[PDB]
This record gives C-alpha cells, structure tokens and sequence, in this order.
C-alpha cells in the first residue's frame, strides 16, 4: 500500500509490515511494481504502523506524466550569431513538439546547400545531410556548384552527429578514365568523357564508364569536362540509333539539375535537422532546415528551458517516453522517461515502464535525445535501497 499524510503530503509505502518514507511517486511505484496512486490518511494514523527507513531515488521526476500527442517529433537546431565575424557563437535547442513551417523558416529545397566548418574540416549540408567538402581548388568546387566568395560558417557538435554522413560533394571517381570505351562509341570518347543526343526535351548528355553509358544532368557534365574534358572542346553530338544499343548504368553524381544556391548565414541563421515517426510507421522521415529563427510558433519562442549543465536548450511540450537504438558500438535498444523540464531518466525494461504506468514508447532518434541531461536510471533496485 501506498499512503499520503493529509498534513504534509508526504507519501510513506508499506513494505513488509513497516511504512517507509519514500521520495516520490515515481519511487514508490518502482517498488509496488504497478502504478498506484496514495491512499490519503491522517497524519495521526501513520502512527499506527512502526516506521522504517526511507525508501527511493531522490533525483528521480516525481512522477512521469507524458503528453498526449502519438506522432514523434524531434528537432535539433543550430543557430549561429556573428557568422561573418572572427569569432561566431553557436547555439542549440532541441525542440519535441510540433512545429510552424513557413518560408521564413523550412525544409532546403533540392538545390540549395549550406557550406558549414567543424573541427577544421569543412561540409555542405543538403536535405539529406552532410557531405565532406575540401576547398584547397576552388575552381574545382566553382564546377561544383560553391562560388568563389561562398565561406563557410560553424556548425555545433550535436549538429554534426545528427546530420548523416552521405559521401563526398565531389564527382564519383571514373575507373579507368581516359582509356579506350570497349562499347562500340568513336575513338574520341574514351572513358570519362561526355557526350550528348538531341531529344524531343533537348540535349541529353552522358558519361562514358566502363561497363556502358550514364545519364547525367547538365551541371554534372559541365563539372565532369571541368575536371578532365579529354581534349574535347564540347560533348560530341551522337545519334540515338547508336547509343540505344549500349548498356545503360547509374552515375551517382551528387549535383542537382538546377544550378546550386548557397544559403547566406548571416541572413539564414537557423540550422536544423527535424526528425519524425507516426504510430505504425515502418520508417522515420527527416530533412535539413534553413531560416531566420526556430521553426516553433510565436509564443514557444519564449518557452525555452535552458539546460545549464547541458548543451542545449530545450522546447518540450509536456514529459515524454521514448524508444532508442543505437550502435554503442554493439547495436542497443534503451529507453528513456523526459520530464517536462528536458531531463532523460533510464527505463531499464518494459516491466519496469508499466509498474511506473508509461505505456508504449515512441521512436525516437538518439542523436538528439542524448543531448539531454541524464539524471538517474529509474530501477526497482535502486528504489529499494
Ligand atoms: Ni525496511
Ligand atoms: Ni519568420
Ligand atoms: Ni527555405
Ligand atoms: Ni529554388
């Protein structure tokens, strides 16, 4: 049983014949094994019980509501101030709530790209993350869409680990470029090279490799002939008769077909990387903010709690339950109760959730909750001590 002095509101749990003080709700529940709420009593008639030690964790929330909402969402931004300056500053917030998208503030389009520092290493950040960029030949990144004045401006270490990984901004090397095509094409089209044949929608240019042809779209045949044109002055005009025979491949270029815009930091300052999973989903979709200010409504703007002891500051409407997986480096499933105030407390079990009454948790990406401040691994032995 579980019993709350009307007096004090102090909650006292009986274990074995003896009534112990315990910390919290959540304390309390840990030890009951199921999610009761206190019996209120009398100061006077806890008197009646001989009292034991106190019982649970101290630093535990004292108890773990959650908010309604089912979909999962969950947003890291970056913003930066003094971006052109000597000495910019970054900050972080993670928001879990919903957000307000508008032109001021949404996804990147599939042309635009963000050229971002970190570590003395610099990246370009598209929708699908980011991509290693080396800026020592900058006629060799003009064909790759960064301009000669572009500069690059600092991304946060949270940012960073969120944003995945995608491969280089550069052409994917050519086996064998410069050698003779084995496809039956004229001599002049060695491996590497590009050509076009004219179609009902215009020139379509391809690229010689070494197992067959590949599409690509213009901006890629220009870079393509901008790092090694082999000694033609323009892609040769073949006709399709000749080319419809050959075996079509993929050439995984990263440019988009139209001409590459670079957003303006110091216009842009907001950075994000915005995660979500609905109920049922098979699989969570994110994508790359860009904009003026956080992508929260007018009067959230004002909600933030700022982790002290942490790195970011954190938007939450209301406690939260959530699923992880990660490679640590074995691949891990954990699960985490947040309070309302963004702090994550380990769930060790799915017995342990349901004593603490926390019905099914959501997905959620531990790129960005592991970014929260970690109080006290909520377990039963560690109530019952
Ligand atoms: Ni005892
Ligand atoms: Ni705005
Ligand atoms: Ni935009
Ligand atoms: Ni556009």
């Amino acid at each position: 049983s579980l019993f709350t002095d009307r007096a004090t509101n102090q909650l006292y749990v009986l274990l074995s014949g003896q009534l112990h003080p315990v910390y919290n709700l959540t304390s309390a529940r840990l030890v009951l094994g199921n999610p009761a709420n206190p019996a209120t009593v009398k100061s006077s008639e806890l008197s009646k019980l001989p009292m034991g030690q106190t019982v649970g964790i101290p630093g535990a929330p004292y108890a773990t509501p959650v908010s309604a909402g089912s979909t999962s969402i969950w947003t890291l931004c970056d913003t930066v101030a003094r971006a052109d300056s000597t000495s910019p500053v970054v900050q972080t917030a993670v928001i879990a709530m919903p957000l307000e998208i508008d032109a001021s503030i949404d996804p990147l389009q599939s042309h635009e790209a963000v050229l971002v520092s970190y570590q003395g290493e610099t990246w370009i950040v598209t929708t699908k993350g980011r991509h290693a960029i080396d800026l020592t030949d900058r006629a060799l990144t003009s064909s790759m869409g960064i301009p000669v004045t572009a500069r690059p401006t600092p991304i946060s270490e949270g940012m960073f680990n969120a944003l995945p990984d995608m491969g280089p901004w550069q052409l994917p090397p050519i086996p064998a470029a410069g050698a003779p095509n084995s496809l039956g094409l004229p001599d002049d089209l060695v491996i590497g090279s590009v050509f076009q044949i004219h179609t009902d929608k215009g020139p379509q240019y391809y690229v010689v490799l070494p197992d067959g042809i590949a599409q690509v779209n213009a901006t890629t045949a220009a870079a393509l002939r901008a790092t090694q044109a082999h000694g033609l002055v323009a892609p040769p005009a073949m006709v399709p008769s000749l080319v419809v025979r050959i075996a079509e491949r993929v050439y995984p270029s990263p440019l988009p077909d139209e001409p590459l815009k670079i957003v303006s930091r110091p216009q842009d300052p907001a950075l994000c990387w915005s995660w979500q999973r609905s109920a049922g989903d098979q699989s969570p979709q994110s994508t790359v903010l860009s904009g003026r200010h956080l992508p929260i409504s007018p009067s959230a703007m004002n909600m933030g709690i700022k982790q002290i002891h942490g790195t970011a500051t954190v938007y939450l409407d209301g406690g939260k339950f959530v699923a992880l997986q990660s490679p640590d480096p074995r691949y891990t499933e954990s699960m985490y109760y947040i309070d309302p105030q963004g702090v994550r407390y380990g769930v060790p079990n799915a017995e342990t959730a349901k004593s603490l009454g926390l019905s099914s948790p959501q997905n959620a990406p531990w790129e960005i909750v592991r970014l929260l401040v970690d109080g006290p691994v909520l377990s039963k032995d560690a109530a019952l001590l």
